[PDB]
């Protein structure tokens, strides 16, 4: 794969083929179309017996220039291609002088020079970003395996670091890595990633994206450091260049463009607990389970069952067990009038033992070896085989299946696997093995979305996902994986969740406690709070049962806090779940995205923000000793009260009950007064917060309703040594907090009473000014 | 060369036998010896019909522990080896009870543990710091190439930082590479490296050596990415660790393993300027470049010929062209006299169109192809071949050769180029072609430095060289070798300078202004600036000459500027540079080696540390923009007097005659009345400068003399508001600058005045109080 | 072809799979299947990530015990079949208790023992005559020609002795013979036999069918002297028992 030996010389067997002069130039309605030459062509003798490259620059999109590089047209472009959506009414300009050719779009352009320097370059406004030098568009052969490559280098400026390329549990940095996207089930330790989708972002304001669900080849910080370089094989390169002041604004256009996130319902966010995937249970051990967390006052929500719920050898067969399981409607509704969810675990692979696999072969609905024969392998399950999604009968009959699921009484599912899918094969529908082996993860998704959304609802529809692919946000629930009980496990799960929320995701979840070997107790504790802290919770276990008790009191003491105080905090979260809907900003944000501005936080990755307004710093040491940095600006904990300085590192020591969370001056929090359940009247007795508001600064506050749409909104305005405070929408009784102020000289329409976090007003109104 | 196909299975065709128990433990002498197995061998039918790996650990060095893992002792171990110093009186412990072995040395320890079990741990004081766990010390056996592997791992905690591996012009930080050691010529772009040397050291204090000049696989942040992965081909794995609070601790040990760096002479601490490459120049040439230089009052102390000194196509045949320079001697002769330094370029690569080839090749001095023939290549020269220095005679001939040289005037050599070397090769030692390949370069470097310190002397020994090995320390001058005329090229420089530095190396250099393409301006100006604050300046080009009158005269100014400061700052520099020779800490100290302890320098690149207390943060900015982060303390600039707050970021704008430089608080610097030679008297009429002495601090200054010991020491106290100021050593008359102090309100013993940095005292006596 | 390189190790480049221990068995009708795997799979840690041979045992015929041997059932079974004739309205015994499983049909048995040790015996009137030991059951895969053969190893006592194998001019008994069934005109003088047939007697009175048409590897005296070893190529194998008193019977 190696191009360059070095700076001078390359490696024996590669034919090099690259652009040195412009041609040509031509404009095809809103296209521009660049005719390049290997060679000088100014003179009619050498005006032949030469290739020709031909660059094709258009506009799917505002803000957005799409590339395409191509050297032959003969070749075959098969099914399938990524699900981007393209606007034929964009305005576009275009100006090919004698010296220069120009393609604007919005606030982006490109510039080609012509005559003997050919480069290519990006322009925000005038200023170029990054381009295209001269002899690094090459076109490459290799005789010894008679192949052919396409590869495309990026300049880098100073400072430049790189964020994104899916799931990856190394450095949050890129540069230094020759990342490949290929989806492979290697674990979480291992540089495979179950989720691999071809797309960068640069701290500068501008975002790459690779239209090529085929294997792609990155080089960032390798071979030609001061460039990024990425390979396909083939004939034709496309790729697109987005700009953007800000990174926010990058992924707010990726989203527009490849799909926005769906909004998870607010049940979702809550306690998930399954019975582990080894361990033996049935209906007496989940009862037990049930009745232990309910005796111990931890609340619960969601349940979950794991793999074995079907028979041994048997998955996936969609039967339960009647050894185990004798009667699961009763089960499901016993559960379901207990206030708990059902939700299940499903995967494409079938196992050779299985009585329907005769059925399932002599319909011919699984996937053909090339010649007559079917794949399989020794593998996960026995004979293990691939539902062939491309044919439409089986999806009707996994479709059928799934529904009668439902009706049965589960809610959501959780697609498993999906990652392994063989290459050598001959699909139904024809299409390129080498892009379905990443579309099928996309494929199966959207049809078990689509059966969730006919069955139950848009607004219920939820699910949770181990493999993904470009457009799968529109689904949005997915798993690290396999981890290990380890600190060191819980940095690089959080390293990949929070590249998986740079990539375009807004949702993201991990197991908590570690999945393989057991955890001592701290940092099973840790864990605990790390996990309670962000969208979703999930206790999940691989030999060991995943429950607070089985450890000691102070574990089951810590875990009934800190989902106390995440069910008080639920009306925030899903205002920001409703931002990240609408402008697709992921809620489990990084340091550098809320602040790009500020050098400090370009190499963080052991603390996160939460929302736009919290900040959270997960300890890692067993004798909690942390040290964290904190932006410019007065921070006060959530519920320690502290005033903190900006703009610095800070170093503390925190107990099992405690550890650093803080939230941003100038703020204006929203919590409800119930702690038991998700699902309550954010705007029924709800508690507003005000946190150092400067002045003559002005804060607001939207508190969501259960569809998203903001329900009522709160503007406070400060002048002087006076706070005005105006609210509009629907409300019936509410209570205004100042924090770290002891006592107030005047009210106007609102009691005032003190308390050991600040002054509580509460608003018989909705309009009050305090002195 | 992959091991690990993710984290559940392996790639075909790759037998892995690893140790699993630990079987039997033996003491000899000063040594331990495990027996280990890779099944339980408890039982006595299990006894028989498996392999059992050998770990040898012992201790050269106190501090330092060596571990030797074999699995067949018939091999054969031919020379060379590196050049260790091993020492057989070191007082260590050895606990052999039945629960775990450790051998214990100084403040470190090595702990493995007996039973089912297998672990190996490393312990400062009782504490674990990193080790190996459980099958990850394999051996893999490759039946595609019919080869053996021995593969390592160490485990990392949470944020560990990784640094060193040779001169590397990637990320500072090597999380994330698949660094490999292996000497290419691929510029300086390419992640090839010319010099490299297997050493890595962490954050935490310890640092890590393998002891292995044939090629070694690193996996840094790679698959096992919370380990770090070595591999080596053959049957035995040798590998040392390195304890220490600090990594200046680390680093001082290993120069005192592997040798300690040279001290250079003053007069080499100056501005170098060479004729280019491919220039044309003569005598009348450079007699009238050195003329326009002194016309323009800009001091120049050494000059340098570049490989066109010779004739074409005859390199090396160490005569000179009669066309160019008929009189070398007398051009030689009048440069000397007029104050300057000559100084040649030599290679060990010999061309073809040279009339003593054949009188070489009928005396056997080149290296052999195996069976009778001599190894040759389209490549630098024509025919080139390669001195085998192997062959005694040849070194007697290759040193007379340079002794002639030395004798008709020249002072030093640069040794260029020592890295393309061949390995289908029989040398006349019959050493493996494996290791000669990078033991050559150690090999050159040597006899030409025994060669040049048998004619001149250690005193005024001096060299520069492009390719470096393990041991080249003890000849340091180092030059970063081929660069471009760009922001990023300065920025890559400048981090492989920094990770050279981290690596043992205690001296660098690098071309000022570029070596390909011409400059603009600007940048040639920040190259200009950035280099005169370094160790050592060079002006080389490629194509066209780099003299500052050839752009304009503010690069003259500047120019002129930035070397009367560096003249006026040499002894700071010349004590920092006696410091490296005797602690072995690099003078271009990076931030975090000053400042391990400060979490916001792990991962800084764009700015540098000067000695023990000035910092520098050369701009990249076209606009002179610049952000720099300081540590704790009050900072002041070397010549703008302002004071910033430290522990924060800041940014500023300078322009082309200024930059960001600063000092520390409590800080007594030392400076010289002479700004035209570094080869002054530098305890004669010197001015110490005070800057910002808390109450109840003590600071000391040693100046250092021509040998480099301290030759005066001055020590300041304060107490409330009196400073007393006490000398002891040789000194006729001196001065003490306060800065930012307007007035004093009483002296005893010396003449105080003022200024507008400050308020300057020259000192009668050796003692004086201050109120 | 070689399999073991002598009594301790194999050739190389030959991954064996071997059942050791069964795991479940079922009745369908008037057939057992028993599903077996290659390790331990009491605990469930165990249960996933290993293959899993199929064994299906049949009476296509009175005192006739037909055994069929699958790992994949995804390959291809194309035209033709040795004409057998094959009734269904056979009287047969099954006993399905927690220590063995047994399939009796007229006055023979096939009895599989259940637990950590796995051995298959045919019982004719309750009394052993022969049947398959631990590991004797293997399946190959070889990544020199990238192919897949199943084997078979059937137990020999004392003094017994195999005859038939086809038009064979070489000694009448078979021990220590590497027969080979290809159909091939090479005289008569040479071992090729212009007309072979997979099928084999012994003194005792039992006697083996193979139902393969395709080329069958035959090993009887060769390596392991004391078992009658025979494989095919491909990924299942089906092999018949025939009892009876005397030879007589055993070719009526």
């Amino acid at each position: 794969m190696k191009i360059s030996d070095g700076n001078w010389l390359i490696q024996p067997g590669l034919n090099l083929i690259q652009p040195v002069q412009v041609y040509e130039v031509e404009q095809q309605g809103n296209e521009m179309v660049v005719y390049a030459a290997p060679r000088d062509v100014r003179e009619r003798a050498w005006q032949l017996d030469t290739p020709l490259f031909t660059l094709r620059f258009f506009s799917p999109q505002e803000g957005i220039i799409g590339v395409r590089m191509e050297h032959f047209q003969g070749a075959l472009d098969n099914s399938p291609h990524y699900p981007l959506n393209v606007q034929k009414d964009v305005h576009v300009e275009i100006e090919n002088t004698a010296e220069f050719a120009e393609l604007k779009s919005g606030s982006l352009s490109v510039r080609v020079t012509k005559g003997e320097f050919w480069a290519l370059d990006f322009l925000r406004d005038g200023v170029r970003i990054t381009g295209s030098q001269l002899k690094n568009n090459g076109y490459v052969q290799d005789s010894k395996t008679q192949r052919n490559y396409m590869f495309e280098r990026l300049d880098l400026g100073v400072g430049e670091t790189v964020y994104g390329l899916g799931e990856r549990f190394t450095a949050l940095v890129r540069n230094g890595q020759t990342v490949e996207t290929w989806n492979e089930d290697g674990g979480t330790s291992t540089e495979q990633s179950y989720k691999n989708i071809p797309f960068y972002l640069t701290n500068r304001g501008y975002g790459v994206l690779v239209n090529h669900p085929q294997r792609v080849s990155f080089e960032v910080g390798s071979e030609k450091v001061s460039k990024v370089q990425f390979s396909v094989e083939g004939e034709y390169l496309e790729y697109f260049v987005i700009d953007g002041p800000t990174p926010k604004a990058v992924l707010n256009r990726y989203t527009q463009f490849t799909g926005r996130p769906a909004l998870p319902p607010a049940w979702s966010f809550g306690l998930w607990l399954t019975t582990s995937f080894t361990t033996n249970y049935d209906e007496a051990t989940v009862n037990s389970f049930i009745d232990g967390m309910a005796e111990r006052h931890l609340p619960l929500h969601v349940f979950h069952f794991d793999c074995f719920w079907m028979k041994a050898f048997q998955w996936c067969d969609f039967e339960w067990d009647p050894l185990t399981f004798p009667d699961p409607e009763g089960m499901i509704k016993r559960l379901k009038a207990k206030g708990l969810k059902v939700c299940v675990w499903i995967n494409p692979y079938i196992g050779q033992r299985s009585p329907v696999f005769k059925e399932l072969k002599e319909k011919g609905y699984l996937l053909k070896r090339p010649d007559g024969s079917l794949w399989q392998w020794d593998k996960w399950q026995p004979g293990l085989a691939i539902y062939d999604f491309t044919n439409p009968e089986a999806c009707q009959w996994y479709a059928s299946k799934l529904k009668g699921l439902v009706a049965m009484g589960v809610d959501c599912f959780k697609t498993d696997f999906g990652e392994r899918i063989p290459t050598d094969v001959q699909w139904f529908d024809g299409s390129d093995p080498q892009k379905m082996h990443n579309h099928y993860a996309f494929i199966y998704n959207e049809l078990v979305w689509k059966v969730l959304k006919e069955t139950v609802g848009e607004q219920e529809a939820v699910l949770f996902a181990r493999s993904a692919s470009v457009g799968a946000q529109q689904f949005p629930v997915h798993w690290g994986g396999d981890c290990y009980a380890n600190y060191e496990s819980m940095a690089e799960s959080l390293r990949g969740g929070l590249s998986i929320g740079m990539s375009g995701f807004g949702f993201w979840s991990h197991d908590i406690g570690g999945f393989e070997n057991t955890a001592p107790a701290h940092v099973y504790k840790r864990w605990c709070a790390f996990g309670l802290l962000s969208s979703h919770s999930r206790l999940h276990g691989s030999k060991s049962y995943r429950v607070p008790w089985a450890y000691d009191e102070e574990s089951c003491d810590v875990v009934r806090h800190f989902t106390q105080l995440k069910c008080r905090m639920m009306p925030y979260l899903y205002r920001q779940a409703a931002l990240a809907n609408e402008f697709g900003t992921p809620m489990l944000r990084a340091m550098m995205l809320e602040f790009p501005d500020d050098p400090a936080c370009d190499y963080l990755d052991r603390q996160y923000m939460l929302g736009d307004s919290v900040l959270v710093a997960p300890v890692f040491s067993e004798a909690g000793e942390v040290q964290f940095y904190l932006p410019e600006g007065r921070w006060t904990h959530l519920w320690h009260n502290d005033e903190l300085p900006g703009s610095r590192w800070h170093k503390q020591r925190h107990d099992a009950l405690s550890l650093p969370v803080y939230v941003r001056d100038n703020t204006l929090l929203a919590l409800g007064n119930n702690d038991q359940k998700p699902d309550y009247a954010w705007h029924e007795g709800t508690a507003f917060q005000l946190f150092q508001l400067g002045d003559g600064n002005e804060t607001v506050c939207q508190v969501p309703a259960a569809d998203g749409s903001a329900i009522f909104t709160l503007k406070a305005k400060r002048q002087g040594n006076t706070i005005t405070v105006s609210g509009e929408g629907e409300a019936r009784g509410w209570t205004l907090c100042l924090r770290n102020i002891p006592q107030i000289a005047g009210v106007e329409g609102g009691t005032q009473a003190g308390s050991e976090l600040g002054v509580v007003v509460s608003a018989q109104g909705n309009a009050l000014t305090i002195s």
